[PDB]
């Protein structure tokens, strides 16, 4: 019965200070409001009803309910799979949203085969430093080594990095996580001197910079 | 060396990705070095330095180094004294953050001083109902709380508390929120009867709106 329900997007920046203070309970109790109050007002494939179930479940798995922000993710996930183009940016924000509540519940293939259709179409989309490009790969490589395909990690890394060495600069941040995270994917594959070796290297970039 | 430093905030965005997925520390040394980049190139007013050392500062906080989150947000907070207008938005933000620094590392009294400068300067800028103003209001509440201010936490959400009642329905997500947050100052003060009055009422709509 309020008038404009959409606009209780406003909410979603007053539960963020919650968290932020450790008050992630009273910041799901806030989301399960707003949430509550859409149902009753918007149609289901409504862009602002879907924002605030998706941020609701995020305020679930800062809670530690894993199971309830699947449940509501998935469902999120499953409408906008019938509303929206993959390349919608929305479509692959819930999606990357669900394969990080599915890997902390356990469920790796599910994840690893969200993360495969977000690293697919983001190859596209995005330009190859793009921040949420590079967080969808590293996710992508952490989920295929909790699956059993280590060597598939490790293939998709060093690809992320021969790229990088060919357009960012050795001190470059996400070099560095990259470089990080591939090194972690070695150890993972019993490629430990590599590993080892690759740290180091990192670790060199990191100390010039930082304590030159 | 790096042509456009300033352009690093882009790893902001990388390092929030880092925290959702627990990898707190990982966000930390990439944010470390966006700043040890920065630090090389921009001056020490410059907008985008301020804003790199801001972010690094949350991402010490959220991998629980909270002494470096406080002198980091104090060198920033000081800096933005000197160079910005308290009703600068990004001046209020340090602010609240350092608060918030600060009230982690048990310093209370410098927490109060603080949000009661955020919470003055809000009432000018930003409308009641807004979430940031409303976040402010219930951090100084804590914080009185926690400096043997009951008292003045009770007298400052019994106002907001009024205020609400004049300008949103009963069903607000926002309204009940700070009628939740009156509730644990009434019982911090000893008005136990008045307290679980006023968190029965929220209840009530709580499940009226989400159970009907």
């Amino acid at each position: 019965h309020m008038e404009h329900p959409s606009r209780l997007r406003s909410q979603h920046e007053l539960a963020r200070r919650y968290q932020q203070n450790g008050q992630v309970q009273e910041a799901v109790e806030l989301l399960e409001q707003v949430v509550a109050i859409q149902a009753k007002t918007l149609r289901s494939e409504h862009p602002s009803r879907l924002a605030s179930q998706h941020e609701l479940a995020r305020a679930y798995m800062a809670n530690g309910q894993v199971q309830e922000a699947v449940e509501l993710l998935e469902q999120v996930v499953a409408i906008q799979a019938k509303t929206l183009r993959s390349e919608h940016p929305s479509r692959l924000a819930s999606q990357h949203e669900l394969a990080r509540a599915y890997m902390a519940n356990g469920q790796v293939q599910e994840a690893v085969e969200l993360l495969e259709q977000v690293v697919a179409i983001q190859a596209k989309t995005l330009r190859s430093e793009h921040p949420s490009r590079l967080a969808s790969q590293h996710e992508l490589a952490r989920a295929y080594m909790a699956n059993g395909q280590v060597q598939e990690a490790v293939e998709l890394l060093e690809q992320v990095v021969a790229i990088q060495a060919k357009t960012l600069r050795s001190e470059h941040p996400s070099r560095l996580a990259s470089q990080h995270e591939l090194a972690r994917a070695y150890q993972a594959n019993g490629q430990r001197q590599e590993a080892q070796e690759l740290l180091e290297q990192v670790r060199a970039i990191q100390a010039k910079t930082q304590r030159s």
